[PDB]
C-alpha cells in the first residue's frame, strides 16, 4: 500500500551507482536496505526521498530528525514537506536539508526517522534511516537568492 524509495538520481548523487533504492515496496519493508548506514559526502546538501500511497485511505505521515544539536559543522535540519501531513497518492518527492556551516570539518550521525500510520488490516511502516554526514571547512550550500548591488537614496 505504501512505496518509499530513493530515485537513480540520488543513487548516483549518493552512491556513484545507476540504480534505484526501494526502502519500502507496497508495504514490504527493505530490512537488509535499512541496516546500512549512508554516508553523505560534504558538497551534498539534501537528501530526497521519493514516495506514493497505493491506496485511497489517507496514510498519516511523521517525521522527526536526529542530530547532535551541539556542534558547529552542521545547521539545522529542515523539510521540504510538513513534518506531520499525509503521504500523496501521485508519487512525489521531499528533502531533508543537511546545511554543513563550511565553519568546521566534522563527521557524525544524522538519523531520518520516519513512521507511515497504516489502515487497520496492515501494521505501522516505522524507519530509521541511519546517515553519516560528512562536513568540510569551505564547503556549504550556496544561497538562491542571488545578491544585487545597493547603495543609499
Ligand atoms: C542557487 O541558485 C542560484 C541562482 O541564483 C545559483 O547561483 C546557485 O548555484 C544555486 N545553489 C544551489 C545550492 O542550488
Amino acid at each position: 500500500y505504501l512505496n518509499i524509495f530513493i530515485s537513480h538520481h540520488e543513487v548516483m548523487k549518493l552512491m556513484g551507482l545507476e540504480a534505484d533504492l526501494f526502502y519500502v515496496h507496497e508495504g514490504a519493508i527493505n530490512t537488509y536496505a535499512m541496516h546500512f548506514t549512508v554516508p553523505v559526502p560534504a558538497d551534498v546538501h539534501e537528501l530526497e526521498f521519493s514516495w506514493q500511497s497505493l491506496i485511497a485511505y489517507p496514510l498519516p505521515y511523521a517525521i522527526s530528525i536526529e542530530y547532535n544539536n551541539d556542534q558547529e559543522a552542521l545547521g539545522t535540519p529542515t523539510l521540504s514537506i510538513p513534518h506531520k501531513g499525509l503521504v500523496p497518492q501521485e508519487i512525489e518527492s521531499f528533502l531533508v536539508y543537511l546545511p554543513c556551516t563550511g565553519n568546521a570539518s566534522l563527521q557524525m550521525p544524522v538519523n531520518v526517522n520516519m513512521v507511515v500510520r497504516a489502515p487497520p488490516r496492515f501494521n505501522d511502516t516505522r524507519l530509521h534511516f541511519k546517515r553519516n554526514k560528512i562536513c568540510a571547512k569551505g564547503i556549504s550550500p550556496e544561497p538562491n537568492q542571488s545578491p544585487a548591488p545597493a547603495h543609499a537614496p
